[PDB]
């Protein structure tokens, strides 16, 4: 069999989680900035854009919640706001960071790697399969897979620039 289901999406947290060390890899090149009370406030336009950025994927279910049919609709509500509040967590201030410009970084690095733990609840809920009908959520697991790569290096990109702006 291979052609028809067992596949799993459980891949999607094993290649989302991997994605997750390579932000946390480049946000140790934004200590790499300079100190005059004025180069942690780019660092939060970077940080900030990816919560909006990886937030995004999380919408991404609401096509299996907007029509599911079973009880996984809840679930993947939770995977979908779960999963945006702990990115966007750090989307509610910004002023804070550039003020006391302290350990406002880590608040994102922090709730990045959480965006993982989520995979984990909603990889192993689909992965029962025991829904015999709920093929809705098929494509909408898929889609925060490529969210998930491309949004977890987010931060890498802008990050690396950041630390030495231009």
């Amino acid at each position: 069999d291979a052609p028809a289901g067992g596949n799993a999406f459980e891949e999607m947290e094993k290649h989302a989680k991997e994605f997750q060390k390579t932000f946390s890899e480049q946000f140790n090149s934004l200590v790499n900035s300079k100190n005059t009370q004025d180069f942690n406030k780019a660092l939060k336009d970077g940080s900030d854009s990816v919560l909006q950025q990886l937030s995004a994927f999380s919408s991404s279910l609401q096509g299996a919640i907007s029509d599911a049919n079973g009880k996984a609709k809840e679930a993947l509500e939770q995977a979908r706001q779960n999963v945006e509040k702990t990115a966007e967590e750090l989307r509610k201030a910004h002023p804070d960071v550039e003020k006391e410009a302290n350990a406002f970084k880590d608040k994102l690095q922090a709730a990045v790697q959480t965006t993982v733990q989520e995979s984990q609840k909603l990889a192993k809920e689909v992965a029962s399969n025991m829904e015999e009908t709920n093929k809705k959520l098929a494509p909408k697991i898929k889609q925060a897979y490529d969210d998930f790569v491309k949004h977890a290096e987010e931060v890498q990109k802008k990050l690396h620039e950041a630390a030495t702006k231009q």
